[PDB]
């Protein structure tokens, strides 16, 4: 399936998005359609066991969905992986509430519901995010909500498949030994625990626990008495609001609803949830 | 990785014990004082030799205990590990109940014992088996049971299955217990439960919300000690599941009676099951 042509002959590069160790991202812009999209340029020649970038890539390709970032093909070379994806102009809500402050109830009531509907079709494709945060959830100019970056979900599962997955006989093993083989330990559900955790990030431009530190927090969150985290300010909010974030945090992953069970919720479920509360948002952006 | 001679130097090969994806298993005699080894030849396959080889090596020559197979030393000669260890004459009890058949409760309750005592020196040296079953414990010539065959993300946005998943390894030491019950149920009936089932059907039976622990089939061949022997350390939960200190203090393992005779009494059925001499006329 992949390009082994340049992409500099299908698409003109204008800026530089960002970087770090896996990659540089770039604004580019399609010489034919004249539509923009994002190019993940990932160094990959000499580097081993490439089944993580395999298996983002199929991660992708397979995902259609209206709240899925969409993917467009992939080219190799000079020893450059190049993905390009969909061009989402205003960045990811982190980068938005970080120069607007905190959103509106309304705003991130759209949020979720939109959230929500990329998790309940990756669930039925047999897929878990693993990452869901502000960060993730990507803005394009038109105000549409997409889910993006599957690299900790394909890090996940290519570790969960032939790198931890070359075992023989299951009849000896218990059964919670048997969930970390098949599953790792969890299922699609810790996506929904991440959902309510982002909805008080958007509230409140932190998580809960985010001045403790990460190695304090994972001891916390595993002794036996810790409580599920609720809005600092109760009155800003109204109680379907606390609502969901009480149902999204249930403690027991058996008792926590689904994605498709979470779209039938007050806040998600109100009128008046449209891409135009994001474009408010996207107002105060742009105009100091 | 301790010695860098030709292992042919130090023992004399006798025949191949067996062999897999584990390397080649080797009987041998020592050349100075010939008594019997198992050499164990792994192909090296060219990676790493810091930690791999090192580490890993010295891991093997502090587990020092009498249910625990011994360790003799390690060569390395032409890219191959030679890992020298204990001769276990009667192979592991998988290929003693094949020929003897379904063991005796008070047979099963001494291995019991015998490998819940090599689990606890495991777990406090900070170590777990992940493979106890009935081809992993090894019985000597004098009857002597020895085990053998030994973060992605931020926390902030991790539900609290995950946050235990990425601290804690999803697993601890009681998965040995919980694999030692299973063994129990192997050495009774010749096969673990569900053992005609497919491996893949298993994984998904064990992993659905409602999975029920397995039971000994037959109730009255057995005592209530071995059927409770086999609930406690079949529980479902991890975190209400018995140490192997605490399993030490139960009525199976503790009672009296159980000796090394026993397991000798299962090494004269292995060695006499055939017929003997009627043709034979000779002189
Ligand atoms: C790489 C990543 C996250 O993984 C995917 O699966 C994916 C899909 C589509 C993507 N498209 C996209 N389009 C435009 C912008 C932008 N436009 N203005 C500012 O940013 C943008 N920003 C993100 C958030 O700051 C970004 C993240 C990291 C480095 C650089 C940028 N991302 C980005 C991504
Ligand atoms: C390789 C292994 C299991 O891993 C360790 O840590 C270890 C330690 C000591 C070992 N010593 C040993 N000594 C004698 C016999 C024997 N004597 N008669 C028949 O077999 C034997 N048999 C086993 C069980 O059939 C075996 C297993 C696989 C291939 C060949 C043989 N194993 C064996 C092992």
């Amino acid at each position: 399936d992949i390009f082994n042509r340049d992409p500099r002959d299908h698409y003109d590069l204008l800026q530089r998005l960002g970087g770090g160790t896996y990659g540089e991202v770039f604004k580019a812009r399609d010489k034919v359609s004249g539509d923009l999209v994002a190019l993940k340029m990932v160094k990959m020649e000499p580097d081993d066991d490439v089944s993580t970038l395999q298996k983002e890539i199929l991660i992708l390709k397979t995902c259609r969905h209206a709240n899925i970032v969409a993917y467009h093909g992939s080219y190799l070379w000079l020893q450059k992986l190049w993905i390009c994806m969909e061009f989402c102009g205003a960045g990811s809500l982190q980068d938005i509430y970080q120069v607007t402050g905190s959103l509106s109830e309304l705003q991130i009531s759209y949020v979720c519901r939109e959230v929500l509907q990329g998790l309940a079709y990756l669930h039925s494709q047999k897929k878990i995010h693993r990452d869901i945060k502000g960060a993730n959830i990507l803005i394009n100019d038109a105000g549409e909500v997409r889910l993006a970056d599957f690299g900790i979900s394909a890090q996940i599962g290519a570790t969960l498949a032939r790198r931890l997955s070359f075992i023989g006989t299951p009849y000896w093993m218990a059964p919670e030994v048997a969930a970390v083989a098949l599953k790792g330990g969890y299922n699609e559900l810790c996506d929904i625990w991440s959902l309510g955790i982002t909805a008080i990030e958007l509230a409140e431009l932190q998580p809960p626990l985010f001045d403790v530190h990460p190695d304090r927090v994972l001891e916390l969150m595993t002794k036996s008495g810790y409580q599920p985290p609720r809005l600092k300010e109760k009155g800003k909010w109204s109680a379907a609001f606390h609502n969901f974030i009480k149902v999204t945090l249930t403690k027991s992953p058996k008792k926590r609803p689904s994605a498709t069970k979470m779209l039938s919720h007050q806040l998600v479920s109100q009128p008046g949830l449209n891409r135009g509360l994001i474009l408010d948002l996207l107002d105060k952006l742009k105009n100091p």
